[PDB]
This record gives structure tokens, C-alpha cells and sequence, in this order.
């Protein structure tokens, strides 16, 4: 094992000091590396059980076995004697840049993943470059840096989830003693937009700012891998030229698919457009029934839109169907319609979007209901919320050797290596792994730690949590009760549950037993969590603590045992007692 | 081990069936048990490793090892055959109503903890009483069933600090798109108070019902133990009588003190006051410097209130200084005045309440800071906070021979027992423990399971997490950083930190570099997580679920391998990488 790692580590380095905490000559080079301004991984031995078998092994490169020792791409450079000698003669500067490429690293798609790799790769001494371009909506949206999470994603849905919030607090501050007319409050869509675009704008500058600092080259041009080290790209001005590189990390992410009718692309929207629409949508229907379709459906409403959700099958497909149904459930006793079981067939233009007062147009859908009957309303505006898809050209791909699976999502070792070695994929294009912004980072930051600083750390994409930020959150650990029963067997499955009611909701009027939790554990092995579910106010903060301790193999018992904090929702944890085996109700007093 | 388990659960539980889960004759019991309406105990000696061994141990007492053999007040009662002779007799009621007591338990004291106790203790079949009476404060204030937390505690407490919580959403509401005009936006304080007193209503009524449905007698009358088994009860009317109990529960809580000072009792009031308060409390001092002290400081403040603290020394004793100091300054920098390094010397009235009007009096507070100077100003009210005392008679305790602490606290052994075997001591007179709600319903529920119902898990008392709800909130669990330094040394420390924004405060336009967060890690032991420290909104959904994987044993790698769930201010805990030893900033961009 020593053997391989070495030899991987020493090939892909940029710049690497084998070094120990406690050697003089080891800082000394330290020391003149930092007034050169030469970034550098270093390795200490002295804090490695197997540093001993580190040193012996080094001699395969260099012929020695002390400390210190300097790498660059693969090459043993120096002990501190010949650093010092390349320093001293002006030599040091054009021997830590020498390379047969223009880039230690090439990250093709500035979003989550690819800004993440590129910054952590440069601070080790990768020469990084990241390109990043935002090919246009149909309408012709287009955004800055920071790739989906940050521009039309993560960032603004939840902003315009909390202006919803702010509906629900208008309403709970008036029996908490606030003294408010509420028949005179409005909202104004673009008031709001335009804080939510400041703030996505502070992000779009801040990472030029953050690849600016790190030494890293941003270049907002079209990237095509056109062979293994060879990346094609085109600026803004169709101007077309080849940079090489090392390593190259494919991190391009994926855009909305539309339903093939006619006047899908003309005169709908997707999510794309949503976040940046310089109009109030106003009566709106939503053609999906994924998180993004039912999120966006969600805070519409809550800001005094009229919204209907138009559902092919089921809600929230993937996750567990108990909670999917209640998070539906709670959206349409709470002002969002649903047409339940129909799909579009046409839409129709009414009128044309007013882009001199900022008002909506008007849409016709067609449609048609599983019973036969027609679906047919006006709608202001048409979003489709109807997946997701990579954007790789299948035949260049398959010109270069990197495999994609009938998805178009590229297949990845558990290192995140593609089928042509020196090129690598993280993010929402990496086939099979969960479509998540933190995700996306820890594995940008764990493989450039791997390439360019000898980590051996994987991410661990396992019994990762997430939360729907739905009217009412829903949080979510580890597997579904359906999924625990077809894996485990119904006899192997205990289920505890509870209703709850949040203090807040006590005199605001809320409701009584339409909060939920449950655990979902394996009999056999101690009453292991596998899988954790809450429906209710802050969700994602109160599931992201339990995935550790899910992480580290948490039973009932360790639930149990823990003490609530009181008054809060997420201590109803720390006392589930009701299984779905007793049928005893799981509503509370 | 066996042996003194067994001998210890014969002797103590109420109605005890030894049963195995495949085993018709004991189903037949448990029938005819049911259908007299006989609660117990069932202990299924196949469920247990150790249960062949229990078994013949019976034999010690029964003079069988066969299931079922049922037991009652610690004298056997029969297999199956006896037991229907019994109940075919018209026998069984009398047989398992006969006890040398009135009562199997006998609780006094109907807060958190003994509610807690009577309620499990009566599904055992233990014939339980809750006493309950809440002595008037000096101004005549008094409440209903339930304990400190429920009427002038959390409950209340968190109401308040919500419609605070409201004010504050009221202020983002205008930046994320609503139109209100704020100029004309006021509270009335006696509105959230009707609300607040509602809610804690339905509780007091809640829990009466609750007793009636498990067939525990509640009496409100003081209690007075005169000897082991015997409590001395005082009604409404002054009438005195005597019950006698088996097992008796200490769970009196504590009462808030004064200071001695003139006016304090007179012209002052205490949070057993404020809670039901009849006027606002207008211009407000408060003196002290306990998490009560702030957190009721915080919302008066934000209700528009006039709010000065009277700090003698450091805010937060016990509680983490670095944490208590930002807790203190967000307050300072939003409207909290502080009077440091001062004490009060008198109170003098200026006006009397208006108790027609609900208006508040007028105050003189004198007193004086470290450096000479006089503090002379006039208050509405004034609030003293300056800690909680038991109210348990010394003189009393020691003639039936339950040891007191120089506190006036019971001394216990770690699983609730007082120097006199059959009387047990819960919440906040349990010297020694966290003085938490869900503690005092652990403790009571787990003594009620080991007394009546044969079990043996004891609470556990370590790491039980914390939140303080000021204004900004702050959540904790573990070691302070000075506590964790003086137990291991500065070298085995490391604290990991880091600086974070909630999402929601960017276009509402509140603090950068304020909500903070740190690991205090053990070095020496893989890093070890031994205090978790998070200030920021939601602080106690963030903290709960942490707590669980702290109970396990978490360490920092357990915390950097989970994921984010994202955008939420919990994730930074599985992001952090600033050590304070590494002397670089914790700010964010
Ligand atoms: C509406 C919505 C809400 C979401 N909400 C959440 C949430 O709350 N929490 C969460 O964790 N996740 C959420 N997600 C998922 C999250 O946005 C993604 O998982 C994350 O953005 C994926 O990051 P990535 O680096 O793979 O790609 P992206 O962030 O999509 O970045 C890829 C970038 O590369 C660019 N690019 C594409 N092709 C090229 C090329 N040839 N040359 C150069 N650049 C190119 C793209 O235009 C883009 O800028 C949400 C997604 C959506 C759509
Ligand atoms: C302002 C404030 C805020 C708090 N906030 C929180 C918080 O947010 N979270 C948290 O976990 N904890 C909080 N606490 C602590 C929590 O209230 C206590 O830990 C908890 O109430 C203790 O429960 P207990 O059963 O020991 O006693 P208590 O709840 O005090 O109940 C004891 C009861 O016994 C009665 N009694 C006394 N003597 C006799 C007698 N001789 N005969 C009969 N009855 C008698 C008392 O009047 C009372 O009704 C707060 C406390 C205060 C004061
Ligand atoms: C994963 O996408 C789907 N998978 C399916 C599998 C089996 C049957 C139907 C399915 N429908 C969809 C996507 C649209 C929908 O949810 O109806
Ligand atoms: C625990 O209560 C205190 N302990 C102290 C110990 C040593 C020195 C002072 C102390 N003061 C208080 C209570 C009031 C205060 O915080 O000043
Ligand atoms: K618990
Ligand atoms: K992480």
C-alpha cells in the first residue's frame, strides 16, 4: 500500500515538501519557499505511523531517505543544499513552473463542485484554471459565477422560501400582540428579486475576487475536452483556442429538461428563469411534482399567488411516499390547488410578456386527466419543473474514452476517476451520486486534496441528508421506510413515530398533529437508525446533527439516552416511543 | 447480579407479571388482567439473556420456576390457575388492592419531574398521588398544575421570546418584498400575555386530565414528609390530614431569591411575576446576570421596551465566558443598556400599579459600581434574577433523615436515592444535576420504570445539551473551552472555530462575522469532541441532534466525513478547519 500511494502522490503533486515538524533544514526550505511565494503541499512523516516506510520508499525517486525533500510534477528537485542552490541563482522560479502543460489542473464548469476543486487544488501549487460559461435560457436568461446552487438554485429558492416565511409571520405576530392591518399589506415580487439578485450578485463577485486570490486563471469561455490533456475553448467573441493541462475535472452540471409539446419552450419557464423573472409570475401553474417543482409551487403561494401543481404520478418520487403525501397535504390545505394525475398536452399564447411594465402574459394549457377528461385554464405563467440533464456531447465523449451511462452522466471510481485517468468528474454529472451543492464541495475538496497533497480520504457519499424546504420543511437521513422494508424484510423493520406542534405554532392558531417524525430501524442489528424523517419548522436544521450521529451507526438507544433541549422541535427525538407494529395513533395532547 | 435485580423488583414493584411472550397460560392471565382492568408490570423472561437464570431465581420466592408467576407489594400471588381462582371469586380486586399504604407512590411536587414520575409509575399499576401547591409570590401571583417550566418558565419564557423573534421579522419582512409601514406598527403587551396565559391554561387543564386518564389522584394541598412513609397534607381550607405511601418522590423545585436589600420584596417582582403580568412593565430594569436575567432582558427589548441589566460581575456564570460575551454585546449593539460592575443598594417607590388601568408603578433604584460612582435612575419595574433556592425545611429533612447539601439540596446516589431507601429526590433539588425540564422527565420516568417495572437504566447526566434564548440564541453541549483546558491541559486542547451568516439575514441586511461556532476537541484522544458552541438563530434545533453523536463519542473526523445539508447554519459544523492555535481569523467572507 505505502509503495502505491507514494508513487500516485509523487506523480500527481504539483510542488510536495516530504518533510518533519522537527527538522531545521526542513524549515529553511520552508522559509525560502514562502519568500519565493512558491505554494507547496507538505507531508510531515513524524505525524505517519508508516513515515518510517515513507522514507525508505523515497529513495525510489530521489536516492535518499532524509528530510527534507522537494517534488515538482513527478521530478525530485532537491534536499535543502540544492533548493537553496536554485534559489541563490534565480533558477528556482523557472524550475517550480516548468511543465509539458499550461495547467496542473483544468476545471471545466465554475459551479459548487468545480470552484471548490479549483481553489483547494491552487492552494498546494496547482497552476489551475477554471472556465465556466452559462449557455442562455430559451427567453435568453443568463447569469454570473457560482454555477446553479448559487445563481438559480439553492441560494435564491431559499430566499424566496423565507419571504414566504415572512407571509406566515405577518400572520403569527398579530396573536403574539403585534398590532398590523394585514387587509393593507401586499408583496411586491420584484422588490424582492431585486434583493435576492444583490445578493446573488455579492456571490458572483466574490469568487472572481476568491480565484483572483488564490492565483487561480477564471475564463468565462465554453470548455470542450477534446483529448485527454487538450481542452478547446471559445469566449464570448467566438474566438477559439486550446489550453493543456494535467488533470482536468469535468464539473459542467446539468440544466431543466422541457416536456416535447408544442409551445413548452416558447412560452413556459423553468427555474432558470424564475429566480431572475423581472415580472410577478401571478396565476401560475407548475408542471412537476420534483422538490424544485413543489418548492417553487410553495413560496408562489405564500406570497399571495395563485398556483396550481399539474401531478403526472406521484409527489416527490425517490423519497419516502408517507412523507411525500404529508408535504403535499400540508401545501394544499394551505392555499396551493393540485391536478392530480394529468399531464400537458399543448400550451397556447394568450399574451405576450409586457418587458416595458413588468407584467406577465397569459398561457391556455391543455391537457388530460387518467379519468379522460380535458384540462383546459388560462394561466399568467407555465413553469416546468420536470428534471434535470447533463449537457455532454455523447460523441465527443466517446472521441476522448470517457464513458457516459444512457443518462449522459459520466461513470466514476469511487476517487471520482473517469475512464480516461487523468480526467475526473464531481457534481450532479457523476452517475449514481447524490445532486447536492455540499456534496459537490466535499468531493471538489477531497479529490484535489487527493491529487495535489497525497490525501487518501474519499467522500463518503452514504446516508447523506437533505431538506426539502416545502411551506412546511421536510428533512430527511438515511432510507426510506419502504426502502429499509424491501432490503430488510417487513419482520426485521421497527418503525417509531410521533406527531408534534411546535410552542410557535401553540399561539399563533396552528395546527395540532401535522408535524411528524419517525425512525425507521433494523431489529436485528441493536435497533440501528437507517433512516430519519421530520416534517416541520427549520427541518434541515434540526436533521443535519443526527447525520453524524447516523454517520457513526447511531441505535434508538443512543436516542434515547441523549436529553432533549427544551422547548424545541427536535427533541421529540430523544422520546419516540410509539411503533407503527403497536398501532397505537401517533398523535399527541 | 441477578439475584439482588430480582429480589429488588419483587420488592418494590406494585403489580408484577413474569410472563414469556410464547406462552398461552401467561396470555390467559394477561386476559383476564385486562379485562378486570388490572394494570402491572410484565417482565418476558425470553427477551432476556439472563432470563434461564431469573427463572430459577423465582423459585426463591414462589417456590416455582415456571411463566407466569405474578406478584404484588413483593408477595407472590400465583401461576395461572391461582390467579383465575382469584379473579372467578371475586378475590383479584382485593388481593391486588391490599397494601400496608394508601398509595404505592406518593409524589410531591407537580412540575416537570413528578408529573413525570406519577404518570409512568401509574401505568405499572402503581397506585400513585401527585401533591401540587404553588405558594402565592409576595404580590399574590400563583398558577395552575404543571411546574416552573409550563407557568413562569420555558413555556412562557419562549412565547415571549418569540413574539421578540416577530418584531425582528417584521424588519426583514419590508426587505424581502412586503409593505408595511412600521411607523405604525406597536405591541400590546397585555395581548401576548392573554395568549401566553391561554396556552399555559390548556396545559394546567391538560395535565389534570392527563392524571384523571391514568388514575392518579391529584391533591392541591402542600405536602410535608413527617417520616418515611408518611406525608402530613394541608388542603385549600387549612385541613390537615396524613397518607401514607411505599416510595415517595421529592420533586419541589425551587423558588426564585431576593436580595437583601430595602424594597426588594416590596416594590421589586421575580419571573414567577412577569409571566402573567396584568400591565406592561415599561421602562425595565433587570438585576442580574443569569440566562434568565438575559433572556427576559432581550425580549422586553425587543416588545419596544426601555431595558437595562444590572450586571454585579460576568454574565453567564457556569457557561462558557467567550459565548456569554457575544451573547451579551449582539444584545448591547441591539438595544439592551447594561449597568457593569454595579449592585443595587434600595428600592424606593415612586407610584403605585395602577391595578384598574393596568399601568406599572414607578421606581427608584440606588445602588453603586466597582469604581465609587452612584447609579441612581428610575425604573417602571424592576426584576430581580439573581438565582433559584429550594424551599425544602432543614429542620424537617433532618428529622425524618434526608441529607441536605449546605444549598438546601438532596443529596442522591446516581440512581435518585436519599439516605432514607424508599424516598427519592428529582429536578432541581437533586443536588448536583443540570436543573433542565427534560432532565427532571428523564430522571422521573426512568425512577418510575426501576421501582415499578423491574428496569435498570439509570439517567445519564453528562453532556446534556443546553440553549439560551436571548435575542441571538446560544445553543451548547459539553465542556466550556476553559473547562476543557483545565481538565487536560492547553496542549491537549485544540478548538476548531469558525465566523458564519445565516443565509436569511444577507438581503434582510443583519451582521456579518456575529453567529459563531466552535469545537473544543481533545488531541490526545483522535480529537475527540468534548464541547460543541453555536451562537446563532434556532440554536437549540441546531445543538439537539449533535448531542446524540456526542453521547456516542464523536469525534472531529466523525463531524468533517458527514455532509452538509445546505443552505442551513448547522452545516458549518462539518465544514470548520480554523483552529485557534493557528491564530488565523475565524471571519467569512
Ligand atoms: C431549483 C434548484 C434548487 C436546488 N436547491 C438545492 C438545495 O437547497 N440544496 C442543495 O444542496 N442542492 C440544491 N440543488 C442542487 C444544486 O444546485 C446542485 O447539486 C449543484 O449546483 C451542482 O453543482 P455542480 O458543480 O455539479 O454544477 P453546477 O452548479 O450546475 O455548475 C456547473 C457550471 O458549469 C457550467 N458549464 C456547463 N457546461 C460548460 C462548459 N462546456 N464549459 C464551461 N462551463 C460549463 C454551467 O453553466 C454551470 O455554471 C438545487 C438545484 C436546483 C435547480
Ligand atoms: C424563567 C425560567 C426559564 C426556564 N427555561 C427553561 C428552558 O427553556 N428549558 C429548560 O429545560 N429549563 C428551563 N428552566 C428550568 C425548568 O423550569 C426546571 O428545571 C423545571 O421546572 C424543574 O422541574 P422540577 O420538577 O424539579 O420542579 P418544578 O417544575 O419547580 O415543580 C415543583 C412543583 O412543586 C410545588 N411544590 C413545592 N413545594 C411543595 C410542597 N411542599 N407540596 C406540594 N407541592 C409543592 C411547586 O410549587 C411546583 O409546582 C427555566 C426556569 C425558569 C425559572
Ligand atoms: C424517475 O422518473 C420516473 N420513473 C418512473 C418509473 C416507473 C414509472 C413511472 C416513472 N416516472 C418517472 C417520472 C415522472 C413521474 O413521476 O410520473
Ligand atoms: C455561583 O454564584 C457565584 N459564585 C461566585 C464565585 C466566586 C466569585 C463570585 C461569585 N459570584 C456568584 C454570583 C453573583 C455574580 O455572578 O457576581
Ligand atoms: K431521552
Ligand atoms: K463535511
Amino acid at each position: 500500500g505505502t509503495s502505491q500511494w507514494l508513487r500516485k502522490t509523487v506523480d500527481s503533486a504539483a510542488v510536495i515538501l516530504f518533510s518533519k515538524t522537527t527538522c531545521p533544514y526542513c524549515k529553511k526550505v520552508k522559509d525560502v519557499l514562502a519568500e519565493a511565494k512558491i505554494k507547496h503541499a507538505t507531508i510531515e512523516l513524524d505525524q505517519l505511523s508508516n513515515g518510517s516506510a515513507i522514507q525508505k520508499c523515497l529513495a525510489s525517486f530521489s536516492k535518499i531517505e532524509t528530510v527534507p525533500q522537494m517534488f515538482v510534477r513527478g521530478k525530485f528537485i532537491g534536499d535543502s543544499q540544492t533548493v537553496l542552490k536554485y534559489y541563490s541563482n534565480d533558477e528556482l522560479a523557472g524550475i517550480v513552473n516548468e511543465s509539458k502543460y499550461d495547467y496542473d489542473l483544468i476545471v471545466i464548469g465554475g459551479g459548487s463542485g468545480g470552484l471548490a476543486a479549483g481553489k483547494e487544488a491552487a492552494k498546494y501549487g496547482a497552476k489551475t484554471a477554471v472556465l465556466d460559461y452559462v449557455e442562455p435560457t430559451p427567453i435568453g436568461t443568463t447569469w454570473g459565477l457560482g454555477g446553479t446552487c448559487v445563481n438559480v438554485g439553492c441560494i435564491p429558492k431559499k430566499l424566496m422560501h423565507q419571504a414566504g416565511l415572512l407571509s406566515h409571520a405577518l400572520e403569527d405576530a398579530e396573536h403574539f400582540g403585534w398590532s398590523l392591518d394585514r387587509s393593507k399589506i401586499s408583496h411586491n415580487w420584484s422588490t424582492m428579486v431585486e434583493g435576492v439578485q444583490s445578493h446573488i450578485g455579492s456571490l458572483n463577485w466574490g469568487y472572481k475576487v476568491a480565484l483572483r486570490d488564490n492565483q487561480v486563471t477564471y475564463l468565462n469561455a465554453k470548455g470542450r475536452l477534446i483529448s485527454p490533456h487538450e481542452v478547446q475553448i471559445t469566449d464570448k467573441n467566438q474566438k477559439v483556442s486550446t489550453i493543456t493541462g494535467n488533470k482536468i475535472i469535468l464539473a459542467t452540471g446539468e440544466r431543466p429538461k422541457y416536456p416535447e409539446i408544442p409551445g413548452a419552450v416558447e412560452y413556459g419557464i423553468t427555474s432558470d428563469d424564475l429566480f431572475s423573472l423581472p415580472y410577478f409570475p401571478g396565476k401560475t401553474l407548475v408542471i412537476g411534482a420534483s422538490y424544485v417543482a413543489l418548492e417553487c409551487a410553495g413560496f408562489l403561494a405564500s406570497l399571495g399567488g395563485d398556483v396550481t401543481v399539474m401531478v403526472r404520478s406521484i409527489l416527490l418520487r425517490g423519497f419516502d411516499q408517507q412523507m411525500a403525501e404529508k408535504v403535499g397535504d400540508y401545501m394544499e390545505n394551505h392555499g396551493v390547488k393540485f391536478a392530480k394525475l394529468c399531464v400537458p398536452d399543448e400550451i397556447k399564447q394568450l399574451k405576450v410578456v409586457d418587458t416595458e411594465n413588468n407584467k406577465p402574459g397569459l398561457l391556455l394549457v391543455k391537457g388530460h386527466y387518467t379519468d379522460g377528461k380535458k384540462f383546459e385554464e388560462e394561466f399568467e405563467t407555465v413553469i416546468f419543473a420536470v428534471g434535470r440533464e447533463p449537457q455532454l456531447s455523447k460523441v465527443l465523449c466517446e472521441t476522448v474514452g470517457v464513458k457516459l451511462d444512457k443518462n449522459g452522466r459520466v461513470v466514476c471510481t469511487d476517487d471520482e476517476q473517469t475512464t480516461v485517468s487523468n480526467v475526473y468528474a464531481i457534481g450532479d454529472i457523476n452517475a449514481g451520486k447524490p445532486q447536492l451543492t455540499p456534496v459537490a464541495i466535499q468531493a471538489g475538496r477531497y479529490l484535489a486534496r487527493r491529487l495535489f497533497a497525497g490525501a487518501t480520504e474519499l467522500t463518503d457519499y452514504s446516508n447523506v441528508a437533505t431538506t426539502v424546504f416545502t411551506p412546511l420543511e421536510y428533512g430527511a437521513c438515511g432510507l426510506s421506510e419502504e426502502d429499509a422494508i424491501e432490503k430488510y424484510g417487513d419482520k426485521d423493520i421497527e418503525v417509531y413515530h410521533s406527531n408534534f406542534k411546535p410552542l410557535e405554532w401553540t399561539v399563533a392558531h396552528r395546527e395540532d398533529n401535522v408535524c411528524y417524525m419517525k425512525l425507521v430501524c433494523r431489529k436485528s442489528d441493536n435497533m440501528r437508525v437507517l433512516g430519519l424523517h421530520v416534517l416541520g419548522p427549520n427541518a434541515g436544521e434540526i436533521t443535519q446533527g443526527y447525520a453524524v450521529a447516523i454517520k457513526m451507526g447511531a441505535t434508538k438507544a443512543d436516542f434515547d439516552r441523549t436529553i432533549g433541549i427544551h422547548p424545541t422541535c427536535s427533541e421529540t427525538f430523544t422520546t419516540l416511543h410509539v411503533t407503527k407494529k403497536s398501532g397505537v395513533s401517533p398523535i399527541v395532547s
